[PDB]
RNA sequence: UAUGUGAUGGAACCUCUCCGGAUAAUUCUAUCUCUUCUG
């Protein structure tokens, strides 16, 4: 079968990267920035 | 805690009346699980 072109988006790629498994606190308000990837279209699309 | 020439209290059955009863086949097929990233 054919795989379609999945892996080289910037999106995938960054959240892969950022793995951000420690550092995780669940109390407190949380400080975070919506970082895209060069990517400004619409709501929805960052991340924390 | 008595008071004295006079105490059958051994002088009285907690007795009598009332179905632990009624109802129930030890039986058996449809999913489960939510975040995916422009496609």
């Amino acid at each position: 079968d054919v795989p379609r072109y999945n892996h080289p988006t910037p999106t995938d790629k960054m959240l892969l990267s950022l793995a951000a498994y420690n550092r995780n606190h669940k109390h407190e308000n949380g400080k975070a920035e919506y970082r895209i990837v060069k990517p400004k279209h619409n709501l929805k699309v960052d991340f924390m």
